[PDB]
């Protein structure tokens, strides 16, 4: 399966990027060496200063990865497992660097390491998908890298705020970000355990992994997209960035200094940086083993896949189920030939949705998955872009018709909304998700300025709009004020009487609002 990229930046820019990449590899080797050590014994798995060091390596790994491709244009033709990521990024509403986008994926680093001709080390991996022992809220960790947030990524366990870990919730709240129904379901689970794995969440909510995740953009739906809304609203702080950059280099030497010292307690040979480079492959198969295996038995007992195949797919994808169900049939079959269509539908639900429910060829299905990754990715794409594509004939007739179907389907699924009204809306604002995002943001005048949009469609889209306007004495203009003022319906419902009478609302209105 193809991995590849091409560097198009200046000679001086070229050397800068390799300095960054090579440091990140040095940081990620920390994460691996600490893991090797703790699976050696009982005591090692329970040594406190060992867990703490493990985490500081993870933080530094994240920091250098934020620093890849600062000008958003040093690379082109980024391919991961046969798919061009340039195109992925350009269709997303905020665009951005396809290099950092590629690094969020298991094995994505291969594309970039080719372009930079990295050969100074065996298996020069940078990975950023650490879950159970992550200092930060995991999903958030990934989205900081995607937007190159050198400034926001902390570089020491000590400086990690409770708002990026323990109460990640305050961060959402501080920026008035709109959240949808599905997203509310997710956060429930995370409220008890913020380090709950995505597939486990998926199991307990009866949803596939891709619905849980979403697209790495504000204009989508899932924990990924939710975070993107947030991060894009924090303004960039040039000073912190500077501080982090001068402080980070020294830490990497200090941490390695700390590892050797501790390593002597559990071995007769110390873990020097030299030993690590020496025994790279040896050190990381220990990690990959259990990972691959825990994933092969899952695919058998939770998915009913023959043992030979389960073992094949696990290996190919470095033990990630997430990655497996973002992958088109033909390529899953390409590396695992005994794989039946039935069995592949069992792992990728997106696939089973367009075939069993919408009714397409496996060919058109693989098509849509290739260009847009998932159902969510189709909805995050502008209706007129879709057309432009088919215009120059990149989408097949069967594929083009289907995308148009799924997009309107997201609107016409509702109570009062019809075909042509949904079209005009996508024409005025681009895509469905931006429409729903605006409806949660309560911009009502802006929406009713479109022809076909009256109170019947506002009662269908804007949450708590029906609830508020059906009150006697309140009008549109007024509903917009109050929902914006307090943020959301229930925050009006549960507001204090002093506050609400301050807004000129009478007791008759308040009683009914509270519902007394």
């Amino acid at each position: 399966l193809v991995y590849d990229a091409e560097f198009v930046g200046s000679e001086r820019e070229f050397e800068e990027e390799r300095e960054t990449f090579l440091k990140g590899v040095k940081a990620y080797d920390g994460v691996l060496a600490t893991r090797y050590l703790m699976e050696r014994s009982s005591s090692a798995k329970n040594d406190e200063e060992l867990l703490e060091l493990h985490q500081n390596f993870i933080l530094l790994t994240g920091s250098y990865a934020c620093s890849i491709d600062p000008t958003e244009d040093r690379y082109q033709n980024v391919i991961v497992r046969g798919v061009n990521f340039d195109e992925r990024v350009q269709r997303l509403s905020t665009g951005g660097s396809p290099a950092r986008y590629a690094i969020v994926y298991r094995r994505g680093w291969r594309a970039i390491a080719k372009a930079l001709d990295i050969d100074e080390e065996d298996v020069p991996a940078i990975e950023v998908r650490a879950v159970k022992r992550n200092p930060l809220q995991p999903a958030l960790y990934r989205i900081l890298v995607r937007y190159g947030r050198v400034d926001l990524m902390p570089v020491t366990v000590d400086e990690v705020p409770p708002e990026m870990a323990g109460e990640f919730e305050r961060l959402i709240e501080r920026y008035d970000v709109p959240i949808d129904e599905k997203e509310e379901r997710i956060l429930e689970i995370l409220r008890e355990n913020p380090w709950t794995p995505h597939d486990e969440i998926a199991r307990r909510l009866g949803l596939s992994v891709s619905e849980v995740e979403g697209e790495k953009d504000p204009e989508s739906s899932g924990i990924y997209s939710l975070w993107s809304r947030v991060v894009v609203n924090i303004e960039y702080d040039e000073r912190t960035a500077k501080r982090h950059v001068k402080r980070r280099d020294r830490l990497l030497e200090e941490l390695y200094e700390h590892l050797e010292e501790l390593s002597e307690r559990y071995l007769r040979h110390p873990l020097t940086r030299r030993w690590i480079v020496e025994h790279k492959r040896d050190i990381m198969r220990r990690y990959l083993e259990q990972r691959i295996v825990e994933c092969a038995l899952k695919l058998q007992d939770r998915y009913g896949i023959r043992e030979d195949v389960a073992l094949c797919l696990a290996r190919a994808f470095d033990g990630s189920i997430s990655m497996i169900a973002t992958t088109p049939y033909r390529t899953l079959k390409d590396v695992c030939p005994d794989l039946t269509l039935e069995e592949a539908k069992s792992v990728n639900r997106t696939l089973a949705t367009l075939i069993d429910e919408h009714g397409l060829s496996p060919d058109a299905a693989d098509e849509l998955i290739e260009h847009f990754e998932s159902i969510a990715g189709i909805l995050a794409t502008d209706l007129e872009e879709i057309e432009r594509m088919y215009e120059e004939g990149r989408l097949s007739e069967e594929a083009y018709r289907a995308a148009v179907e799924i997009q309107l389907a997201e609107l016409t699924k509702k109570e009062g909304v019809g075909r042509k009204t949904a079209e005009r809306l996508l024409r005025a604002f681009g895509n469905p998700e931006r429409v729903k995002q605006l409806a949660r943001e309560f911009e009502i005048e802006k929406l009713a300025s479109v022809e076909g949009v009256g109170e019947r469609v506002l009662r269908s889209l804007v949450p708590g709009y029906a609830s508020l306007i059906s009150i006697r004495g309140i009008d549109r203009e007024r509903a917009e004020r109050l929902l914006k003022k307090y943020g959301g319906y229930s925050k009006v419902r549960e507001a204090g009487v002093e506050e609400l009478r301050e807004d000129g609302l009478t007791d008759a209105q308040i009683r009914e609002l509270k519902g007394l």
